[PDB]
């Protein structure tokens, strides 16, 4: 199975470039501002990465430069928005339905 | 669980715009040229869409204009590449890794 369907979108507003790692920050909309936190895994259109820090409604994520070229993450540009979805490192997974 | 990890990438080479639907074509690399076919579901960085047609190594996919704005698919631009992964409409037993 697979849906690639996103809970909501994010607005690229700032790029943070560190010679050790690349960092990108987006602006979380009203329905993604709630629940998300640092260390969370956000998938941008389906590419999972973790929150390095939250700048209020904004969230910076970490991104390896070679991973950026290897992935299609490098394509991101500020002023654009991203399909963002919340991912969890671990879950109880009782079952439910 | 969630990985957002892509089998390989695709190069946007042509956009096909139809007033009824928007169409986008990418260039499939050597390890994605094998196996993929029209009517298949490719996820571009994790957004699943179906192949409208294959142009040799290229593949055009369908994309609704409002879906494009609602998603972050509209962000695509020719000359760029995309994280592309193969998805199947149905499987005997999730026999896909
Ligand atoms: C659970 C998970 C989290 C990941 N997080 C990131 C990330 O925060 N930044 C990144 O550039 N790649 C991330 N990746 C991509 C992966 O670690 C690796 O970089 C690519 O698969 C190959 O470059 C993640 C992959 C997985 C499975
Ligand atoms: C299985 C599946 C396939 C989808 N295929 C496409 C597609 O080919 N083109 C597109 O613009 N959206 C596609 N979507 C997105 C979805 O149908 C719908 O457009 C968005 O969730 C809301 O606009 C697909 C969603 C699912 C679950």
């Amino acid at each position: 199975m697979f849906t690639g369907i996103v809970q909501g979108t994010a607005k690229l507003v700032s790029i943070d470039e560190k010679p050790n790692f690349r960092t990108h920050v987006v602006e979380l909309p009203d329905h993604m501002l709630d629940g998300l936190e640092t260390g969370a895994s956000v998938a941008h259109n389906g590419c999972c990465l973790t929150v390095t820090e939250i700048n209020g409604n904004h969230v910076s994520f970490d991104l390896m430069k070679e991973t950026l070229r290897i992935t299609n993450l490098g394509d991101l540009k500020v002023g654009d928005w991203v399909n963002v979805e919340r991912a969890a490192k671990f879950s109880d997974e009782i079952g439910g339905h």
